[PDB]
RNA sequence: GGCGAAGAGCCGGCGAGCC
RNA sequence: GGCGAAGAGCCGGCGAGCC
């Protein structure tokens, strides 16, 4: 599995109404080709792997490309509550926030807390 | 009709066989896609339309096109015999001979006795 | 009601392969 | 054999639309 390290539950239900309230005011990348492009390019400020995504080889590539590039990422459940977090009717098995618009100070403290596990 | 002008079936043989030969020396496009987009992009000497296309709107463009381009354009019966000539297993609506190969005077020749008509 | 971020359909590049 | 130059599939691009 490429899941890395375990994020407890209500850090990561802080990570998906973020998400939910980022889409709002800035932009989000939802899907892993979109979401795996943003962080080659030097966009991505915070990326989403689900927990649940099979097969692994899905995502299992993301993690480790994210490290190269020292973009953070967490860990969500589901690819249900991460596809209801960006809005898109289906599972979403990776997102990212690349614009944190006017949530300076909620992103900050979520990534401290991701960076401090 | 499309057919801006009539071209007798020996000239459609001709057309077709030099083709033929073509395609082993020369270099040839196949299919109104790549033809049209040849034609445009200056570099088609001669295109081939055929006469039994259906819908008309496929190729109805390629003539006037060709045209704005200055690039002598024929005639021939079928879709089927020129995906015969151009050698593929399906029909084909439109092609274009690009570079001639060997065939610089027989071309030459072709697209005078062309404009003849 | 169905399909769809496990990528919709549309675009560029290649231009005969896929089951 | 079915589909396929009326564009097969591969690559890049947009990134929620198509039945």
């Amino acid at each position: 599995s490429y899941v890395r390290f375990e994020v407890p539950e209500d850090m990561q239900n802080e990570a998906l109404s973020l998400l939910e309230k980022v889409r709002e005011s800035g932009k989000v990348k939802k899907g892993t080709n979109e979401t795996t492009k943003a962080v080659e390019r030097g966009l991505a400020k915070l990326v989403y792997i689900a927990e649940d995504v099979d097969p692994p080889e899905i995502v299992a590539h993301l993690p480790l490309l994210c490290e190269e590039k020292n973009v953070p990422y967490i860990y969500v459940k589901s690819k249900n509550d991460l596809g209801r977090a960006v809005g898109i009717e289906v599972p979403c098995a990776s997102a990212a926030i690349i614009n944190e618009g006017e949530l300076r100070k909620e992103l900050g403290s979520l990534v401290e807390k991701i960076k401090g596990l």
